[PDB]
């Protein structure tokens, strides 16, 4: 490791670097799905969302794998270690759609901040951060979903 | 403190008379203060707004509160020119405003577009006013600076207006 | 008046006035389908509304800008080619491949399926005055002809999409 | 829903004694800015010769000029509640001047007919920006007299265009 | 409404999302202020050294306009409801506008750099709130609207220093 | 010369020659006025120093292109409504409605009001020129001279701005 | 279908758009890797050319799913339909990194002709036509990958 | 070396790449020859309608240094050697280059055009060869840069016409 | 006036007033005749018309912006080196190496030889202060004057190949 | 002289006094060093050559762009607390977290070694200094120093790739 | 048929005289063709490098072929202007050549960098003798146009040299 | 391999005669340069008072100024085959000026300051661009005929921020 890191949390944080990497390309790939496929009378609006959400999460990606490598492991079993469930095939109802990416981005949240957690309890302090600096903009997409989902028109 | 005292004006450096500098710049005050509560208003629902078409809404709302926040200057850097004070407190910002701010509190997407296209159509009568108002006495620059922002106010309600019409690809 | 709608002159490009004749009605047919398609498109974005109604303000803007360049496109190759394109409204109107819309103010749902008529009516031609072009030799012609087709069929598909029962 | 005859209400606060002549007064001037860009267009698509560049160039951004207004008429318009003119039986109708007949006419010819349609558009334009001023709707005055500016603008660009100078001596 | 509270997409408890969305609320309401007071010393501004406070009001008004659009969103994200009307940002404000008429240059920079220091105690505050029930995005948040906040304190600091060209 | 200063000709936008000869000299006036604001600007951009160097480098930078830009669209007006601009040193001399700064550099204070009582007086012009021309029926040059008239307002209020008896110094 | 094709040729192009997609899928987050964890002396050069190599191939993706989902089908399983074989596991060497996308790029190179060739048989131009956009610019990768893999220094 | 063809990583036979790489060199040849004319022409270009024939001769030669660079890395790609010397690039150019010497600017652009002509025959035919043996890369290249010249064609074309402001 | 004109100051610099006076007269002559070069462009800009109308409209605009470029770095070196730029009409009239064109629209032919010989008479009065600066040993001066004669040659040569006998008519 | 590099001076936004002095001269510490690796990844710049020296010329010059950037940033901010920052060559050089490379020409192994080196010996005072200012309840120079040791483990990083013994 | 022919000059429009102006303008065409042979080698170099550091070779190729056309582009502008003609021939752009141009076929990445580098050596002294002339004749433009020429064709010379040191991170 | 006082040979084609004296000259001015970069630096860092924000961007672009002249010289100095200086050691050394000591100073003194450096770093390189020219090297002469431009436009605009004027009366 070329930063002074002990190796106890380097392993220790690649762990869960390659847990929300896994993840983060599921629903990049999901989301990229969905641009493809909603139709409808509002589908322009998520024609457009999906869109600029997957290019939003596999920014995370990048800086993750390219971070991931940094700290002496192997980026990524994308099946195996990815925290939410894919989603089934076919074109799904829109409304499915979104919430589908709700609950998928709702638990990679959850396990970015236990990484996070983890990242702080053992003294590397930039891992932490760029947890926290995902997270926000994650629950930012959770909300504009959420908002999606509103019973109101 | 106060050098310059609300209702206490100076001197223009154009060459105007204070028979009307003074007519036209509490002209503006109403209508900065109206302008202010509708950006306010605007960016309220940019936030809040929710729904099938809410990324419409979203996005129109933040463009809306943007150009009237450009009227807003506007208004308020020829208003300081011209020898007035312009408005920024809460209370005369109530007071002076044309027409009823709505209450806190999220409302329907269609309550909100229809508050707002009402404070447009209110202040657009003010300006339409204050441009015969600043004819009348002899400031070109005031007039025109008015019909401009009333044509692109006059863009806003009728996009709005578009928003509220009975017709959509839904069955309804 | 030194040249008219239906003399044809050379081509510096090295083609014979047959297959120059035959491409330049055909891009004609096809140019004042477009312009029709241009103008029905304009006035659908100025009077579209409804709950929908920023989408389809976007999108009938976006597809009159895209159908401008396919006109321009057609256009200069045309006279390029040796021929004249067709301006006035009386041709414009009798050589446009489909009816336009009559004016006056129709639904959002009815305005998008009347673009997506002409769409597929002026895609019929564009198919068949490349596999035209394509056996006359003219290889530039198709290509052009190519691109246009598929760039109307995607706008095809978006109008497919906005048609759909869903939400 | 709405003919090419029947009017709807604005949200704006003009009565619909104002909205009628404004709207009418825009269709005529649509018609005829639609006519001045396809002449235009075909302008740029079939000038040559030895000053082929300049035309091409300028009639190409003169017809960007005219659909910018057709797109600014238009919306205030709908905006008014009025219904915009597109086909072309109703633009050969209600267009202000005599459209170019069809075939490459001379760099001269269809120089000066652009000046033709221009000026006749100006006219229609200023009287009826002065028609707008009376029924005291001032935006449309004031949108009238860009459009005026510009359009002026082009016809002082023609008028040099078609000029008795030239670097070929006389 | 006003005084409620709705659910959370992000798996936050209520215990947290209310406490944390009162004090945006207060943030947002103050920072409103603080824009408000920047656009009219951006108005009101004159003297020998206008143009430098003109330029500056002008960027600190759209620094304090993006605090307020970031903690507003995050604010109706978060289940709360943002305030809008005159009342309750006059009431909710942390620290006192400056009252209606034009002040001196110097005084005006005084008033904003006094606002902005309240404006950071509340700040550090909420952030600490915010950090001790578990919100980290909201504590992030506030930290980055807090570094800014204490250079453009910096910056009014500087402006209001004793030392000048002139032998004043 | 093909066609002499003082001689107007027709124009290809149907206006009459009462009006065109009218508003021409007006344009002519104004344009004179502004082409010696322009240069006057321009010195003090060149010479001007002290205590407030930076802020009026660029203010008098930023002005004299404006006022430069109002004579572009002037200039090439006139030429569309017949007329010819005057470009002769003597010409914009005579007709120049403001006396110019004398030469030498003179206290950025005085040349900040010599800017100003300048714009001022040019104020006065445009304004008789545009009710001038609204009178007879030429709506197109009053409505240019109407934004001349805004944003060289706008620029008479900065220069009093910069002209107050006010700062972080004592005064 | 809305373009006027018959069913037909609409399920066949289809086919193959899945076919491509998956495969350029692969290849993408192959890329990706390979810009992750790349090292040695000439690693900037690789670490630059895999990240602009991705980021085509994606593009490519998109507009396959763009239209595929157009022709009236579903876009991608996307281990059972690639072409080639997929990377395994560790960081290799960097020689055998551009070997394996060498390759990966000949095999999809002969499915997009052959996909070309059906298209053109049964008479949808565009779909031939786009493969043909798609063929020059991948033909121009494996140039260029070919051009690292020289033995010259 | 030249006269040479090496392998190949995108699975074509020798027995099309030769003969297309060929081709691209013929091609590649007449392009440059057909740059190095078009810039000769936009420095040497005067008279009435000089600033026409500059830009359009600058626009020119730099749209056919793009079809020359992207025909010689598609050539390298497919094994094949680019010709750079000047004696085989004027033994292999289609057509024959203009002589030393300013000529009149209708002239220049008569010989501009014919070349543009010729460049098209040669372009038209190795377009043809390339779609026979399957190479469709090749084939679509070929195209667009046809596409291009013929338009080309066209503008030199236009700029001969017999028509003019001027009674000329 | 706190600094008369033809009263020059200390330069910062280290240079000596005996170079810095000649160096800043140079300066203000060929400023002058930039300045009326300036506005003989503008004009032309303005009432320029014809067949080749619209080539010539841009290239006197373009041609008009760079000599006024040429203005503001010599005005701003020379304020810098002590001395005062020229302002005043009378001043540039007194001052210019070139006779500006009279007054009136002219043939475009006209109007393209008038610059070119405006042009040209700078062009010489450039080149031998140039010289000047050199002998003196004013670097800075002499690299700044080179590039302005390396662009107004290249604008030269463009007028003169405006000026050709041939085109694509019959001449 | 009104002010001089030990005589601390208030702050405006309601520090006490005893953080301010700690975290400032930490971040004069940490300043230095970076304007002495800023200097040394600049004639790395200069005098790298070799078969790779492309790259490393591109990637000296960004490093040296980056440091700048970090070194505005701790200046700015370390005066804004009521510090002064350091500008001389002798109080630079003394207050260096690290030996700087000695001059004279490396070779291009030893100066990504020696660069590598004086960012890693950095990195130990950002992490620390970061660990003393959220001790003190300076949460904005924490902050600030978070990202600062951030992207220079990123740097790190790509010293650690240049490094690497394959192909 | 031509009106002015290779070697055959006329008048230019900047009031100089012919003593020099020919001198200066037969000293452009050695470097206009030199500089012609050096960017369409750079071109093949951009072409055909292949190896270890290709990609860098590639970029760096465009770029120094790119420096070089628009030295190429000014010294032919320059040389109209002054009344002069251009080379443009195969046949005298290989004779005004003042090196020796690389023979056709795909050389070792380090061959065609030290054929590049000498080529830009001696494309050099042509250009310091020349520029040594413009002064001595009093043409100021050519000279200082020569010396910044002069200053970034010395700069592609010194990158080319650093691709060549005996140095590196590979155990070489 | 190479140390601050042995030379190699240039790839131009000039003599170590020459090469030698222009970069020891250019390793002069770097050094200058090099401690301008850095005083402009701390000016914009701890400048304050009425007219602070003038001072704060008018010291930041002249210290990027100075930046760009450093890498200009320092990549010229390298391609002639010199050393440049780096470490504070012989900066301090090598350095024209007097450095202006630590702490924050007026604003007068340390703009005075500045056009203390800037003027003795012109006196240099004036005369040893004379050198160059001596020397039959033209581009370094013209190189620094430039930087000589820049540096005598910011000499002067430091002359006019301490002139004795101003809006606030006498
Ligand atoms: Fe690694
Ligand atoms: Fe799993
Ligand atoms: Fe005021
Ligand atoms: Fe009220
Ligand atoms: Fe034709
Ligand atoms: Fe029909
Ligand atoms: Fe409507
Ligand atoms: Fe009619
Ligand atoms: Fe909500
Ligand atoms: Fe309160
Ligand atoms: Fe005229
Ligand atoms: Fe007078
Ligand atoms: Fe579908
Ligand atoms: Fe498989
Ligand atoms: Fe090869
Ligand atoms: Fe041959
Ligand atoms: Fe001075
Ligand atoms: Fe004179
Ligand atoms: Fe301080
Ligand atoms: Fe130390
Ligand atoms: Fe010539
Ligand atoms: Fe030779
Ligand atoms: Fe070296
Ligand atoms: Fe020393
Ligand atoms: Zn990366
Ligand atoms: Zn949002
Ligand atoms: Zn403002
Ligand atoms: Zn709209
Ligand atoms: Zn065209
Ligand atoms: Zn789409
Ligand atoms: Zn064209
Ligand atoms: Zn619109
Ligand atoms: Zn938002
Ligand atoms: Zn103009
Ligand atoms: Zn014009
Ligand atoms: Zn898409
Ligand atoms: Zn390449
Ligand atoms: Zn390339
Ligand atoms: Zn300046
Ligand atoms: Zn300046
Ligand atoms: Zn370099
Ligand atoms: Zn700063
Ligand atoms: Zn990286
Ligand atoms: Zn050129
Ligand atoms: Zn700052
Ligand atoms: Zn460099």
């Amino acid at each position: 490791n070329p930063i002074g890191l002990e190796m106890n949390v380097t392993t220790a944080v690649c762990e869960g670097f390659n847990i929300v990497l896994a993840s983060f390309q599921a629903l990049y790939l999901q989301y990229q799905k969905h641009h493809f496929v909603v139709e409808g009378s509002e589908f322009y609006q998520l024609h457009e969302f999906f869109s600029e959400s997957y290019d939003e999460v596999q920014g995370h990606v990048h800086e993750i794998g390219e971070r991931l490598n940094g700290l002496g492991g192997v980026p990524v079993k994308l099946a195996e270690l990815c925290c939410f469930t894919p989603e089934p095939d076919g074109v799904f109802s829109c409304r499915a759609m979104v919430e589908h990416d709700l609950s998928a981005e709702q638990e990679i949240i959850k396990v970015i901040r236990r990484q996070a957690g983890q990242a702080e309890s053992l003294g590397d302090r930039a891992t932490r951060h760029l947890y926290e600096k995902i997270l926000l903009e994650s629950e930012d997409r959770a909300f504009h979903l959420s908002h999606f989902l509103a019973h109101d028109s």
